[PDB]
């Protein structure tokens, strides 16, 4: 008769209680908002056994798992409901051919540069190399950011062919990766030949390159929505925009759906579905949670066109749109220890790009 909901306690669940509460107010639901310690193991445990909230909010990525175990119920989003949302968004919430969860905001990497000291950034990888000589004159860097996670080299890499698993008709072929193929040979060469070269630094972490552009000391960096509120505190004179291209390709970022999927063990879907269509997903529910904590980027279109006005989540939706989405099977996890591998035997000159591409595609 009631509905429970869990969302991440980093999400704004503020807002997310005044669209309950809304929702009690026109059908007198009681709507409970909860943020559990250690959500993202504590809900497949206790959904295991049938328990849990009615609906829960957490990355697309882990919810193919969750529906593989028959956690989470098929939604049922009439024509002109999926009209409403960017179909890359219900993508990433499809498994096994069937939809799971309803997308809710979207998050992708942007290249976040120092206006004072480049009012005009880039638009391609190649400018960098030359573009960073200029920078050195000056005592700066172009460019720094975290080379230590595969998920912030991969936009590079993966540019021009590269992809972690070969994905159609709403599924993924485990046995088709493409990490060793002609683009990712050629990403991870400009990458390793951009730290060769000295225009980067191959012990480059997120710790130096947050501090190096939060002192105006590099001109350029790569991170998502997370990080513009330390910039903020840094009163850098920022702007967000989109990844360079590489040979005339855009960057890959992997891209995280915000998404809502309902329990399998809920006997009140309807009332989840109800409250997720029209009460959620639309400009004023959308509003209300950005309010207590932004969500960067949605997807629902109307109010992602109010959004898009500030260029930052602009830049995020289009760097999202040309992304990758982030595969919701477990064998991403050995991609993850994989790729990171080859990206640290590459650029520390001791295997050749073509060496550990092709051990880390196996």
């Amino acid at each position: 008769g009631k509905l429970v909901i869990w969302i991440n306690g980093d999400k704004g669940y503020n807002g997310l209680a005044e669209v309950g509460k809304k929702f009690e107010k026109d059908t007198g639901i009681k709507v409970t908002v909860e943020h559990p310690d250690k959500l993202e193991e504590k809900f497949p445990q206790v959904a295991a056994t049938g328990d849990g909230p009615d609906i829960i909010f957490w990355a697309h990525d882990r919810f193919g798992g969750y529906a593989q175990s028959g956690l989470l119920a098929e939604i049922t989003p009439d024509k002109a409901f999926q009209d409403k949302l960017y179909p890359f968004t219900w993508d990433a919430v499809r498994y096994n051919g069937k939809l799971i969860a309803y997308p809710i905001a979207v998050e992708a990497l942007s290249l976040i540069y120092n206006k004072d000291l480049l009012p005009n950034p880039p638009k391609t990888w190649e400018e960098i190399p030359a573009l960073d000589k200029e920078l050195k004159a000056k005592g700066k860097s172009a460019l720094m950011f975290n080379l230590q996670e595969p998920y912030f080299t991969w936009p590079l890499i993966a540019a021009d062919g590269g992809y972690a698993f070969k994905y159609e008709n709403g599924k993924y072929d485990i046995k088709d990766v493409g990490v060793d193929n002609a683009g990712a040979k050629a990403g991870l060469t400009f990458l390793v030949d951009l730290i060769k070269n000295k225009h980067m630094n191959a012990d480059t972490d997120y710790s130096i390159a947050e501090a190096a552009f939060n002192k105006g000391e590099t001109a350029m960096t790569i991170n998502g929505p997370w990080a513009w509120s330390n910039i903020d505190t840094s009163k850098v004179n920022y702007g967000v925009t989109v990844l360079p291209t590489f040979k005339g390709q855009p960057s890959k970022p992997f891209v995280g759906v915000l998404s809502a999927g309902i329990n399998a063990a809920s006997p009140n879907k309807e009332l989840a579905k109800e409250f997720l269509e029209n009460y959620l997903l639309t400009d004023e529910g959308l509003e209300a949670v950005n309010k207590d904590k932004p969500l960067g980027a949605v997807a629902l279109k109307s109010y992602e066109e109010e959004l898009a006005k500030d260029p930052r989540i602009a830049a995020t939706m289009e760097n999202a749109q040309k992304g990758e989405i982030m595969p919701n099977i477990p064998q991403m996890s050995a991609f993850w220890y994989a790729v990171r591998t080859a990206v640290i035997n590459a650029a520390s000159g001791r295997q050749t790009v073509d060496e550990a591409l092709k051990d880390a595609q196996t």
